[PDB]
């Protein structure tokens, strides 16, 4: 059995029925070795896939790409494949004055600012994670000696204007989101991403367990341009934490 | 020293309190008051019927919400007003999902958002999503019980009726936004219908205050046979002594 | 036959009554019920407070409705269920434009839905009006009764608090789509604020029953936000006279 | 001094306070004939303009073309000239079984399948007639010895699809409108026409007093093309109707 | 062997033309076919006066279709019931950014669907655009004229006033929705308003017609100057000259 | 200046100011390479980046990766390091049963069945290419002797249910998108893609010039599975004829 994008088969997956899936390509190989027996599997356009073993059970690591829109594209095969449970990380910027750069955050719920999740459920659905997979992953946060907020995440279909930056080629923001961030700040939202409305929609509308954690890279508070000692530190815990957050889900 | 305008209550009336359990029914609340120490009555005004208790030593406080999210809004925000941060609901509730068993318990993860006082507090993209440490607590509450307990998904309509797409009606109508939505609420995984948790948890969650709902199953509408009266007594006892234990892990 | 499963009360119960006054508050129910002949107490159970009473010969039943469309749109379905065709809404409300004074009565020729519950019956381009009929008996009640009465549009909400553009609230704060709402609708025209006309105009309108709502200012919101105490009662009293008067018009 | 479209000016009003507006330019001097001292002022466009008088007052007959967009610009540019009641007479086509050809209807409220009337009020604001003149229309129509409906009317911007007619070039109807025609008479609106949403929105927004009476001309649940026999003396009722309400709003 | 019901005329009537010229002014009808061979006046009914021309050999129609979508919209499908398949709007127009001058033509790639028609033939996601060819035909025919031309974006509104957000009007109010619009619209770069592009061509485009439209700039609402009278009337020549020679070429 | 995803400056770009942008990274260096003095810039994510030079001029070609919001960083970014004419190709699913597998399609339009077009201009706006790309790509299309569509493509934010594909893991397509694909066909749409919806809105609403050519994969009435030769032949043929657009679009 194939798929169309990911080129790799059921076979490949060696039983897996949980997947790590960061982002960025890049990050696949180093969230594998932090396993037993990485083996990489494929790698097309934006997806590149490995697989390993957690305590002795076939794990799958898979990048999204950025959005919503290539995320639904791995998630819907790796689901085709036997997948049934899908751990997020990834890197994101609060909004919040209160949360630091280096902190952890576990989505509770996103505000849905994309377009792939009323592919799968009208907009009055929420965007929530499986709860023992939220829960599996705030524990490991916390176990890493992190700071870890639990709550609700923007997640935006732009990097630009839905998240209300300004410095950009025509300076402007859609009257839609002028104001937005203000707004989200005095609701209580932590952050921005960029895929989680998606992925969870998708998953808690199919049947499918799923959650988001991840490290803060920048407070839009604050400044834009991360320290790269600091940024480094927080990726290399986010990917240890997400692991340790798939141990505790296949115990 | 002011009083509030629905409740007729003041601060000092709760004695400090900073958490209240929210039950739809008025005369529910005496029952859950009762379930802690020195219960005392507050006032009772329409569907508004309040009580504080103690707990472990600290003020709690029982407040009837009536149906439906609007005079549900009126209840959090005078409490809030008040200094209640922390908002436990409770109560029963059929269920859509042929799994879930009578006397089982459901704790809401999320709401689906078919009400209209959610969209007063938030934009509908956001999250009808309850504090995870109040979730947390009622999930542990509810299984500490011995009850077998749901995590998931409510669908939480302005309606008994049609946004149930119930055709048991005077009409027999259902508007088009509903027709077929109960299959497509089951085939999305959503657990049982409800009337309170989207505007609840929407307009606390995005002003600074904690909620969660919990609730007994008392009936499910796929299964064919009845409940008898034993199992629907001991599923409201269980409900309320839940959520008092809830109640209980939430104190600091 | 059948007992309706909120109300509690069988079609048999309301001896042939085809008629509803319909007060939000469980408590005014008997006071209405004690303007007309024979008035005897069928149920109470949570918001819902059922009376029967005879008017020129007529049985005409008494029903509150609680705060909001859900538990409104609860009652009429259920009375509609025993035969209840026309359905008389009284309640207060908040004048928006400078001249409409306390005391004064409004009878609602449409409503803004602000609400939820009206989408369950009937998309959002139908309009929330009244029965031509009952609006027309509401008018000539009011007037005379001696009372000043406003015929216009309502501004019907979902909340008491952002809904209806209130600031002196635990946050503060009014999300964007309610943000400048209440100079906008009193630049349109639209003399009040209340939370149920719109569902119940919507659903009766959408559903072969006639309804309309007659109203009592208690506030004019250019003044203030919370209602003075001290002309309530007067205010609430010659409401109830006028209902009455109007459901006898609509049994001739 | 003289409007953009319309070409009088507020002295050419001789003081009216109130317009009848019928649709068709050619009904005008028919409806300022059943008045007195009928005087024609402009015509261009979908716009002819007549005044005349009624019971020693001087009323104004314009019409408005097909459609709420025209309709907006006649109903804006007669109230700068000082016009402040609106009664609005045509034709329709009744959806519900007992409402027969040649039967009048005097609508309560509108069914906004329009898109003018958004440009006045958003969605949530009910197409309303003004009580006093909703009164009038009743009073008129029922002392005619007519057959008189008052309920809800469907106003939609087409006369095809958004009337769910499918006697047409495609056949088809958008999702949207499929289904809509049974929809409404299971809901109890009476009939379908093409200016009143726009119409009882721009006005009970704008401080203007507006009504709708129109008769008959087809019942939909019989075919979709209006008969040619009945139109005549329908239009003919209907406009003795309207200026007999326009007597009973003169003050 | 029908009559269509608005437009009074029958198949036979057009002689075989599969092209129409839809103007908005029915006294412009008869000015744009006494440019092509043998006019014929066929009907006048309200808004609709039909001419039939004779272009190359070969019969086209000349159709007012009066001002806004819905009347657009019955003209567009009788005549589609009759066999026509393309149809070219002709017409002035005024500007909305500084670069674009008195006497200049405007072809529009795709239109803002400020109205509700369109939404008669498709959702709101689907684009008001042109068929291409008759966009580049368009273009051409105004380009061999000597005038200036501009490919964009277009505004249609079901409204002249608030649409346009013009504030010199009997209220001097714009709803929230206008509020702002006419910079909004400038800074994305759309060149004009009119009112019934958007109609046209979401009904066109859904329905396997080919349209598009030409216009003449009659204001600029950037330009303080006061357009001169012989300038206003050779823009109105020149835009019927174009709109008959993009006619050709479609035929050619 | 330097910019946060692409990882190239403004001097890497060597004065370029159109861009030509394939979704699929590994398709970047096959367009390079049809132009003179390719050079590999840079690969970050699905970001793979060269420049080249046509007639004289430098040109970039840049990857999108899937979908609205990681096209929208691209087309930001270069257009902050001066990319002012954006040329989309790539593959689609034809639904039509005229528009032949290896056919090639020019958008004139898009239905926005997408999120991120909506970060740039209400959902009124028409996702609508420039006049002169679309020229040019119809141009070059028509010259390399392929049998060319000019007409409106439907742009999901998903491969799968916004597709409306049943074969998939859950079977089931959300109320929004069930009979959907029937309801484009009736309406004339040509194809299905990903990218236009964003990209056209975002460029149309932003005074950048954009437009999208496509060869044609596969056909949703005949089958999923193409066959790799004419697969081969149809993605060799949309990179020559990108190229010859772009040089059409010099000054
Ligand atoms: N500010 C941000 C940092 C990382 N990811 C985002 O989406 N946004
Ligand atoms: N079926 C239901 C039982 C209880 N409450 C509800 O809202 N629905
Ligand atoms: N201001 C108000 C008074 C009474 N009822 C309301 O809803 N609002
Ligand atoms: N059926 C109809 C007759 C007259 N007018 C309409 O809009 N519809
Ligand atoms: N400003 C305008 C001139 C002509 N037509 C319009 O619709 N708008
Ligand atoms: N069927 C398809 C082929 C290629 N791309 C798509 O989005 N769809
Ligand atoms: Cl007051
Ligand atoms: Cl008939
Ligand atoms: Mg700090
Ligand atoms: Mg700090
Ligand atoms: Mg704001
Ligand atoms: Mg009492
Ligand atoms: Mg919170
Ligand atoms: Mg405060
Ligand atoms: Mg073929
Ligand atoms: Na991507
Ligand atoms: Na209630
Ligand atoms: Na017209």
């Amino acid at each position: 059995k194939t798929v169309f994008h990911l080129g790799v088969t059921e076979a490949d997956l060696n039983g897996a029925t949980l997947a790590i899936i960061p982002g960025d390509p890049a990050r696949v190989q180093k969230i594998a070795e932090l396993m037993d027996n990485p083996v990489f599997l494929a790698s097309h356009r934006e997806y590149t896939v490995y697989r390993a073993e957690l305590d002795g059970q076939s794990v799958v690591v898979c990048s999204t790409g950025i959005g919503g829109p290539s995320t639904s594209i791995a998630v819907e095969e790796l689901a085709q494949l036997g997948v049934r449970t899908f751990l997020r990380v990834g890197t994101t910027g609060a909004i919040q004055p209160h949360v630091n750069v280096g902190d952890m955050i576990v989505t509770t719920g996103s505000v849905r600012l994309d377009g792939a999740s009323l592919h799968f459920a009208p907009m009055e659905f929420p965007a929530v994670p499986d709860f023992d997979v939220a829960t599996a992953m705030k524990a490991a946060a916390q176990e890493s000696g992190a700071t870890v907020h639990m709550g609700v995440t923007a997640s935006s279909d732009t990097f630009y204007p839905g998240q209300e930056r300004y410095d950009t080629f025509t300076g402007r923001v859609v009257r839609r989101f002028q104001g937005s961030m203000k707004e989200w700040q005095d609701m209580g939202v932590l952050n921005f991403e960029m895929e989680s409305a998606t992925l969870l929609t998708m998953c808690a509308s199919s049947g499918l367990k799923a959650g988001c954690v991840a490290g803060v890279i920048i407070n839009r508070t604050q400044k834009e341009i991360p320290d790269h000692a600091t940024l480094k530190e927080t990726e290399a815990r986010s990917i240890k934490v997400v692991v340790e957050a798939a141990r505790k889900m296949l115990k």
